[PDB]
DNA sequence: GTCAGTCAGCTAGTGCTGAC
DNA sequence: CGTCAGCACTAGCTGACTGAC
């Protein structure tokens, strides 16, 4: 059949028709900014549809390539950028197309798999590199990454996702494709009724790229209906610093970090024959062979059976380490939790991490994602490295490159600086600039001592009393905040009185504390002016958000600075959990890196908070586990 | 010889339960 | 709190073991 073979030359092949070629006249500018007329071929859809959205197209194969399309993308502002790929596992999985939706002209989609001659794309890569030029991406992440794998660089990114869910306000946490935008956005309907189509053929079917085209070219409108919106609100900051942090992700994903195969292995035996003797002293002490160890049920029926009571005389209801905790004095529950403590760091931790090691290159890769969290920080996807258990120093197994060497920063109390900037108390401006730790002075004015006398075990008191009350934390809970958590254990009488010592001196929490519980919005900001708004008011997420928010921002202010000046000395962001920056370079160059650290950092830092200064603690470490 | 009816193993799902 | 993983229990599905006139 020719009409099937109709464009087969093209490598399309025709399946459902409905296309049509056309050779029309495109007035295109000179390089010596002459108006030439030059002609390009380009095909279109019989059946229209009722949309304004472009669907016209050119495909530019290796034997089609002509020199004057380059010419289009003289002069422009900003241009869209669709990427279709094979599959989902970048590390091994090859970019099929790359479409440009540029203002008043068609989408120039690439054929990759055709092109063979590095003298086509290198017009598309000085598009790309050029800062001068906005670029914009749905779900810009997975495209830059796809790009930075395959010998690309692009220089400036306008994510409509960031910009759609920061209008969200977090009020609705799914439908956030291309379809849910447009549609709300634009009135239009895209149709992306593709059921994820064969794309590893190297033909190609006619609605599956007609299709794909429209998703590229309606990011204009999108766009210029969403800078509106976003100056509208005087939300440009926060977008602005949001968008240029979609590229230090990428590079965190694409360099991940190493892990030691053999002190893995080895810990893996030590901790096994530890976890089979205990499983066995256990079962032992349980008095019976029947019993499944893990079960809650079963071993509490186990302790039941034998007689475990309570300072009461009570017998367990329950196997929760908040009641278990008062319960020490039993032989069998010091097994018990041992055994448990244990399972619990055995099956997450050493059974999970071989399953998500690459043998190809011995690395973990994370999946990072930025908005997906509440307050807008940092959440580790798929192997949850905000979850590595801190124990043991667990980190020793993870280690840089064969020759770098690893170079970590951190805040040093972000959170209470934070507040400090945001309430505007006189006490903690003074203590700060005093150059006296804010946990420091909160000891201070507990125990009423001389200053150098806050020693760790009273400044234990303080650590823990700050961060409860700092976000509205109700005094009869405290109680509650201490016996089961951290390591405190107070009676009702202290606590009222912490409670009214706290707020004695930090006038502004409390005038904090008191705004935040009278104005009851739906709506709450932060410094970078990032804005929420919750489903009713609620006392502790209404005080926590700004706090952290503020927080977050300043974290990944770090992480753009960081990226503009480490590229001298070819540095590499490593990963990042909680006001943790690690960085990796090869050796020979640490006196450098410590400093660009700190300087960018500090600059970060500067950006957002005028008043109080910061202060990085900056180690330089062999291995992750670094004490 | 055959086919309902009750007996199921299994599959899924919500409930509930401990961990840094 | 968030998260994930892990385990009973309860209820519905898809074939095997009868029971028959
Ligand atoms: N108990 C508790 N811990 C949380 C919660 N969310 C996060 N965390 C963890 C991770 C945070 O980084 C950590 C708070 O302690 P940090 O590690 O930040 O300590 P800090 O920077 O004060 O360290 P330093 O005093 O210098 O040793 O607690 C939560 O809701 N409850």
């Amino acid at each position: 059949d020719e009409i099937t073979k109709k464009y087969i030359k093209d490598n399309i092949i025709n399946v459902d028709d409905n296309i049509i070629k056309k050779k029309d006249i495109f007035k295109l500018k000179n390089e010596n900014n002459e108006i030439t007329e030059c002609a390009f071929e380009y095909f279109e859809s019989k059946k229209k549809f009722d949309d304004d959205i472009e669907s016209r197209f050119f495909i530019i194969n290796d034997n089609n390539y002509n020199e004057n399309i380059n010419l289009i993308y003289k002069d422009i502002k900003y241009c869209g950028l669709n990427i279709q790929t094979t599959g989902l596992e970048v590390f091994d999985e090859n970019i099929r197309l790359i479409q440009i939706a540029v203002e008043n002209y068609p989408v120039i989609i690439y054929d990759m798999f055709n092109i063979n001659k590095k003298d086509i794309l290198d017009g598309l890569r000085k598009v790309l590199e050029n800062k001068n030029i906005i670029k914009i991406i749905q779900n810009g992440k997975f495209d830059a990454k796809f790009l930075l794998h395959n010998n690309f660089k692009i220089e400036n990114i306008f994510d409509t996702y960031i910009a759609s869910k920061l209008l969200d306000k977090n009020k609705n946490m799914y439908g956030f494709k291309l379809n849910n935008i447009v549609e709300k956005y634009l009135n239009v309907i895209l149709d992306k009724q593709q059921q994820n189509s064969v794309w590893n053929n190297s033909l190609l079917n006619n609605n599956q790229l007609f299709y794909a085209a429209r998703d590229s070219s309606c990011l204009l409108k999108l766009y210029k209906k969403l800078k509106e919106e976003i100056k509208k609100e005087n939300l440009h900051i926060v977008n602005d610093i949001e968008n240029k942090c979609i590229l230090p992700i990428c590079d965190m994903e694409l360099n991940g970090i190493k892990v030691d195969l053999e002190n893995l292995q080895k810990s893996t035996n030590e901790i096994l024959n530890e976890l089979n003797i205990e499983k066995d002293n256990l079962k032992k002490k349980l008095k019976d062979e029947n019993i499944n160890v893990n079960s809650q049920q079963q071993v509490l029926k186990a302790l039941q059976k034998n007689n475990v009571r309570d300072i009461s005389n009570k017998l367990i209801e329950n196997t929760s380490d908040s009641n278990l905790k008062n319960f020490l004095n039993h032989e069998e529950i010091i097994s018990l939790r041992n055994y448990r403590r244990l399972y619990k760091l055995y099956s997450a931790f050493y059974l999970k991490l071989p399953l998500h090691i690459n043998t190809k290159t011995n690395k973990i890769h994370t999946t990072f994602n930025q908005l997906k969290t509440f307050s807008g920080r940092f959440s580790s996807e798929k192997p949850n490295l905000q979850q590595i258990p801190r124990q043991k120093n667990i980190r020793e197994i993870f280690i840089p490159n064969d020759n770098n060497i690893f170079i970590i920063a951190d805040f040093k109390q972000i959170e209470l600086k934070i507040a400090a900037e945001i309430t505007n108390d006189e006490i903690m401006l003074k203590a700060y600039n005093n150059n006296i730790d804010l946990h420091t002075l909160t000891a201070s004015i507990i125990t009423k001592k001389n200053i150098p006398d806050i020693n760790k075990e009273d400044r234990h008191i303080a650590k823990a009393i700050n961060f409860g009350l700092i976000y509205g934390m109700n005094y009869v809970n405290l109680k509650n905040y201490a016996n089961t958590y951290y390591g405190l254990n107070m009676s009702l009488d202290q606590c009222l009185y912490f409670y009214n010592s706290f707020f004695e001196h930090y006038k502004g929490i409390y005038k904090w504390h008191n705004q935040v519980k009278q104005k009851r919005a739906l709506q709450y900001s932060t410094l970078s002016n990032r804005k929420v708004i919750f489903p009713y008011f609620s006392f502790t997420k209404a005080l926590n958000y700004p706090v952290q928010g503020t927080c977050a921002d300043i974290l990944k202010l770090a992480l753009v600075d960081l990226y503009d000046n480490l590229k001298d000395i070819n540095g590499k962001i490593i990963l990042c959990v909680h006001d943790e920056i690690i960085i990796e370079v090869n050796k020979k160059f640490q006196e450098e890196a410590l400093k660009i650290l700190v300087q960018s950092m500090e600059n970060s830092a500067s950006y957002f908070l005028k008043k109080v200064k910061c202060e990085v603690s900056v180690k330089i470490a062999e291995n992750w586990g670094s004490k």
